């Protein structure tokens, strides 16, 4: 493969010199005791040395040339693996597989060793990934800034049909891309008072929380840049009894919380947050000295949600509080500085804090917050004199039971440039959710429509369809995707049609032989992969697509002898734990592959698995062999996904609502070769508006009426026959996603979907229409459009020596 | 300085390379950002580099050699620094100190960053780590076995001239000597209940804790041999709080227990004997199988005092629950296997578990502990007929209001061989404390006299005293000690005589510029170092030598004019934490002091001072430094002691009581070059038979009379009068180490060492016949009588290729 790179002869005599140079010296092994495990740690750190050089020389430049900085603040970093994305980048893969060959082993079984840098939940943590990688490749002198969780996404483990949740140690062997800094060590304070002196507040009477930088590498797509991911971990500052309780503050930065989309409210996840927020800022604070009206010219935070909203009364602090400058400059500064991105319209979703866990925890930044409040209240007054509840529904404080501060809120009045993360998304927020804080400063608003990087979701995970590609049009698109439109003059070149498919019988041939050697579970090559991997949420309705299943079912049943496309239905991913409904719909998933996967007359004809422990390096496996992938979320509840992206950029022609990206997709390459179903936003909202009643759909359509009762009665939960009626009881009367509602539409588009499945020919065109329109879900696209229209910085694709 | 080796030309250019190598590569840094820290690691890097290759070697020579294995098991390790250790033992010293320079840096300066590993409380610890480089210099398999305290020894603090305990986080910046192996990670069970089947017992439902071995290098003398210290660290096997949870069993490894000389009963620290215990004999059996008839053939277990002695019935466990070895065949081989080393006869220091916590703990080792108890009392019955009450002596298992088991009682049982730590102490347990076990089997019974390594307590702290010595005897003597004899033909030369007194000068004015330095407490130099360095307990005596400042206080403000040997007298050392009265005695020394070192009067002509956190790396400034030795137990109760050892071996004289080794040493050297005084053993025992009253002493002895109610009324604490109470209260009415009784002899003698150091040729040519016969306490002739007569293997200086 080509777009691997050169296998140097004296490229390769050095990998070999330096991999056995680590096994004797770094690892203390000899080839005699040396497991795969140590080989893969010998290649990790050969690998790793080649990023060093242009690590210094790029920090070194960012100094030399003093460029504006972007901060990107996130609470997670959903990496994956390192090793191969390192090769890519630095054009090492081919020489790197020889040298290792030349030593008598496999790297691919070497690559499977490795642990997945876990620390995200899936969507807002993935984006933060690939933006890391598009920055760099983008030439930015961006910073990503999070915590170093040591447990990450818990490990999914089905047991009977059931989700159970393991730590995921991943720092059980060790890190070999990190580099530990606790020279750099800074101190984060906790709880206390404030004393409102003549020189102006004071907090003091804290309890200190030591937050120890690692910085781990992030090479751009070969242009030498190597910029930097920061990652906190929290440390200590009778007497036995003391030295154990190290542990209390220690924990701040222990696991990852396991939700998606939804606010808990649970004071170590504010620590967390704010936790991240005062270190990052110490260092953005000292970096920027090594003056204050020019901080926005050489700062830019970035705030994936708000998670680390925090940074808005902490910056406004530290300018007030310990630099002295007046409140208006201070917040001039502040707002300059800082950009919001909001990553969802459901209300569970947003953080409002109790004021008083605010007023204990943080006791500075809850008067910080009243101040800011006040102020900007006061401007709101000022542009709507007399609209009194459009005060109220602006303000930052939530009046009930329990007094509560909307982050949000807080988010948007203290930053500049306030984004949804896909055009439908962006609109919603200028429209309803945002309108009033829209009305009041309309050029805050953007949009910034979310992509995926092509490098780990296409040369990475594809290198056999990046081939074919490069084949074609050589290797620029894969910092330049929007190359791929040249595809689209190879929809009736019989030679692409015929490699197009070859490459995606590889991809399913080879996602086979992992489930049979990993799982022990066979699937069948010959079949439609049918698949929907994301987290398990009720929006996403996993469900509609469970119902689809037993319709396949129930109807080959019924005419036996009836022809159908044979389909290997792979629904996978993590359901919250705690989250009852989405643990029971993992069960309901199973449940139905235990009665359809054992029944003699179905046989092959249909087969529905559940991907366990699905994951960044698991989306790197099965994505790439999808046939049809499903992004049926109710219209208007997906923000946007990246998911559906990913499938797109693979290969898999899509099942889905008008919902999120999905209608961006559905654009670039043309309604007519994307499987659109179901309501649109707009017939939500009229159902909505006269109530949804679940029962009318029940009633007007028997084939799902037979579906109801079988999970009713027991049909599949024979020992437990009253084992799902949580599940029946939502989807008859509390269904906020009107799962009944698309039924009869998504049928009938997967009918079509089958259709044009048994016309190879056809299938494999719209394929490549598809693949050819992918280009503008690129990272790069996204990044380069937040660098110029929210951080004011000009991206660059330039080599550095 | 010769001993320190060649600094060959290429030899320096590849160190100077590998450092550079390191700095970037490994701590990837710049010569611009770069610290002293940074520089100390590049070069600890770079001598750790050179301990790979022989580390390898020499494991695998074991394999093919397969020579008897020695498993030291000790829950300490008192190590203190690594790098001059390895430099000096690899012989690579001046090359590295030239190398250092050229690149502009002081290799001490470097040396002086490295923090202690303080794994260990005092005596027992340091005697392990001495014999741990002993064992390496004499070609044994040998491995030491312990476990890794994430938190070592507190480091103290004084503040108010009150002793403070921190943290000592030892490996903040990482440990680079170390080397992980969470590949050799094995499962230790606490808890659970037994289950006896038809295939004997199974120690069923427990709760586990898996134990992570941490590998140290433990480089021999020149010979090419690098040996292992292996440590254990534990590691875990609604969602959150359960990932959480995983602290306390991760904190069994946390902290070591700080008690010196005190037993205290904490289930943690039960839990971490097992835990070390266990892991240790699973590496043990798996080791001896890559059958058990001649498991003792190939197998020691030293058992560093009672800690490890549940390896006793563990190793019991094993052979008899999972490898089915009958009772009887078992018992022989685990006694023909382990061997225990008692280090002290006071009763508050032996280990007594309430059956309860080890039947709750441990089921099944209790079970073993009482089959045990019972066949063996049968021996005793059968051996002594009637005698009842020798049966109820014996008894592992001890009665009361708590039954408890007596670990030593279970030592002696399960061991061939149990030895004293001195030749007095040895004998006292034939005589006294085990006299009923020595009478069963008065085999078992040896002694080992402890010793010191030559190399870290000579070579390596005192290059001076180790180039003078080698300029005329040669190197030979560092690893054969006994060859300081042969400077006794120096007394009258003097060039030696010069030189003696020279490094001694040299080393003075050292310590005090290290003092100026880092605590900028300023000594005279030209006084008498008067030193008393070693844990803070009541049977030690600082007390009395608080008498005797204050005595030598007393006499200078009665007559001014009368001239008297300048002294600074220094007192170091560390109370346990919750230890009242250790603690009231280090404020009553900084008390004294803040009287006596303000005093115009006294003016420089008296000085007393107390060591902060006294340490191994303290130990190897200040005890080079030393003029007097004080080494003033009450007869009877110091087991043995070291540290007098290294005070003998520096160029210091001895002022102490016929206890442990000081009994040996001036045996050694010739009572007439010891400054000897106070009660014998058989004295003590004496005053015991009639009663201590020490109101006689005070009653008898007006200079006494007049320091007791300068503490009582206030003199040494005028803020708080009745401040030391408790301390005046012991010492006249609770006193059990007899302070009183040994007053008037102590002074006196302290008289004899100002005359004698008034004439400093005859100081120095005493020093000299110190010196020439230390030889005796090397711990080279210590481990080679535990190999040829506990082991049965035949020590051996031979060098490895
Ligand atoms: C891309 C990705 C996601 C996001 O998928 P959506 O369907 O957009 O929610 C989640 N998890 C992982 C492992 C991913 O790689
Ligand atoms: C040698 C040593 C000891 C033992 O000293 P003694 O006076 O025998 O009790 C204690 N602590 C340290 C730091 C040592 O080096």
């Amino acid at each position: 493969i080509s777009v691997r790179g050169l296998a140097g002869v004296e490229n390769v005599t050095e990998l070999k010199k330096n991999f056995n140079r680590h096994l004797h010296f770094t690892l203390v092994k000899d080839r005699n005791v040396a497991t795969p495990r140590d080989y893969y740690f010998a290649l990790a750190h050969t690998v790793r040395d080649h990023l060093v050089g242009r690590w210094i020389r790029t920090q070194q430049h960012y100094y030399e040339k003093d460029p504006k900085r972007i901060y990107y603040l996130s609470l997670e970093f959903y990496m994956g693996r390192t090793l191969q994305n390192t090769m890519v980048n630095l054009a090492l893969e081919n020489a790197c597989d020889e040298a290792t060959y030349q030593l008598g082993l496999d790297m691919e079984e070497l690559e499977e060793i490795e642990e997945d840098a876990g620390l995200g939940n899936g969507g807002l943590g993935r984006l933060a990934a690939c933006f890391l990688d598009s920055m760099a490749t983008l030439g930015l002198a961006a910073y990503g800034y999070g915590i170093r969780y040591e447990f990450g996404i818990f490990n999914q483990k089905i047991c009977g049909g059931w989700q159970m949740e393991e730590a995921d140690d991943w720092l059980r062997y060790g890190n070999p891309w990190e580099k530990a800094r606790p020279e750099f060590t800074l101190p984060v304070h906790f709880y206390g008072r404030v004393e409102h002196t003549s020189q102006g507040a004071k907090w003091v009477d804290t309890q200190v929380v030591l937050a120890m930088p690692y910085d781990t590498p992030v090479p751009g797509y070969r242009n030498n840049v190597v910029n930097t991911m920061r990652l906190w971990s929290a440390k200590a500052p009778g007497y036995i009894q003391a030295v154990l309780d190290r542990n209390l503050a220690e924990n701040i930065s222990r696991v990852l919380y396991p939700n998606d989309n939804f606010f808990e409210g649970k004071e170590l996840r504010l620590k967390q947050e704010y936790f991240v927020v005062a270190a990052t800022l110490q260092d953005i604070i000292r970096r920027f000295k090594s003056n204050f009206d020019a901080f926005p010219d050489k700062v830019a935070i970035q705030l994936n949600d708000t998670h680390p909203s925090l940074a808005i009364p902490e910056l406004m602090r530290v300018l007030v509080d310990l630099e002295r400058l007046d409140w208006d400059k201070a917040w001039e500064v502040t707002v300059k500085t800082c950009a919001y991105t909001n990553h969802t319209v459901i209300p569970e979703a947003l953080e409002r804090w109790p004021v008083h866990l605010l007023e204990t925890l943080l006791p500075r930044h809850l008067q910080i917050i009243y101040e800011i409040n006040q102020r900007f209240l006061n401007r709101v007054a000022a542009a709507f004199p007399g609209d009194v509840d459009r005060l109220r529904r602006m303000s930052l404080v939530e009046e009930g039971a329990v007094k509560r501060i909307n982050m949000a809120h807080l988010c948007i009045a203290g930053s500049h440039a306030v984004n949804g993360v896909a055009r439908i998304h962006s609109e919603i927020l200028k429209k309803t959710i945002f309108k009033d804080f829209y009305e009041l400063e309309p050029h805050k608003f953007q949009n910034k429509t979310n992509g995926i990087t092509p490098r780990r979701w296409l040369v990475l995970c594809n290198p056999g369809l990046a081939e074919i590609i490069a084949e074609r049009i050589g290797e620029e698109y894969i910092s330049d995707l929007d190359q791929l439109r040249k595809l689209l003059s190879y929809v009736d070149d019989e030679a692409f049609i015929r490699d197009v498919a070859k490459v995606k019988q590889e991809n399913k041939l080879k996602f086979a032989a992992y489930l049979e050697r990993e799982y022990k579970v066979h699937i069948n090559p010959n079949s439609l992969f049918d698949v929907q991997v994301k987290r398990i949420h009720e929006y996403k309705r996993q469900l509609l697509n469970c119902l689809h299943v037993i319709t396949l079912y129930n109807r080959i049943k019924k005419e036996p002898n009836k022809f159908v496309v044979p389909r290997t239905v792979m629904i996978g991913g993590k359901a919250a734990p705690g989250y009852h409904m989405a643990k029971m719909i993992i069960k309901l998933i199973t449940a139905i592959g235990d009665v359809v996967n054992h029944d003699p007359v179905v046989g092959d004809r249909l087969r529905v698995i559940f991907l366990e422990n699905y994951r960044v390096s698991l989306a790197e496996k099965v994505i790439p062999a999808a046939d049809l992938s499903e992004q049926i979320s109710t219209a208007g509840t997906e923000a946007s996904g990246t998911g559906n992206m990913k499938f797109m950029l693979n290969g898999a022609l899509t099942i889905g609502t008008m919902d999120g990206a999905n209608v961006e997709m559905a654009e670039e390459a043309g309604e007519e070769n994307f499987f659109i179903f179901g309501m649109r936003v707009e017939d939500v909202d009229r159902l909505d508006q006269r109530g949804y009643n679940a029962q009318e759909y029940y009633d007007r359509i028997p084939e799902l009426r037979q579906i109801i009762e079988q999970l009713s009665s027991g049909f599949f939960s024979p020992k437990q026959p009253d084992l799902f009626k949580d599940i029946v009881n939502m989807l008859m009367h509390h269904d906020r996603f009107k799962v009944f509602a698309d039924y009869e539409e998504y049928v009938k588009c997967q009918e079509r979907v089958s259709a044009l499945y048994k016309n190879p020919r056809e299938w494999t065109r719209m394929v490549i229409r598809n693949i050819a329109t992918s280009g503008k879900f690129s990272s790069d696209r996204t990044i380069a459009q937040y660098a110029r229209e929210i951080w004011g910085v000009e991206p660059s694709r330039q080599r550095l020596p």
